[PDB]
């Protein structure tokens, strides 16, 4: 069951994933946009570095703004962190 979310204005589907730590966005949200800070992360092939992109989007009907990182997927990735509502029922 994929979670709704809006960026940019742009309706597409979630999933809430509390084992990931930051919001994850499909490079398609980042084509034309800039990544305010960058992280660097060591491989057993090599050393990659991922860019962090601050966003904002509505989750489930709630504007809210968080760093997300540009992923080949085709949907976006919520952390628990950015969406600590959804772990509380709603009222």
């Amino acid at each position: 069951q994929p979670l709704e979310a809006e960026i940019k204005g742009t309706k597409l589907k979630a999933h809430w994933d509390s084992g990931a730590t930051i919001t994850c966005v499909p490079e398609a949200f980042l084509e034309d946009e800039r990544p305010i800070q960058t992280m660097l992360i060591k491989t057993i092939h090599g050393e990659k570095q991922q860019d962090v992109y601050y966003l904002t989007f509505k989750v489930q009907g709630r504007k809210v703004e968080a760093e997300v990182l540009a992923s080949p997927y085709d949907y976006i990735l919520l952390n628990p962190s950015d969406v600590p509502w959804l772990m509380k029922k709603p009222l």
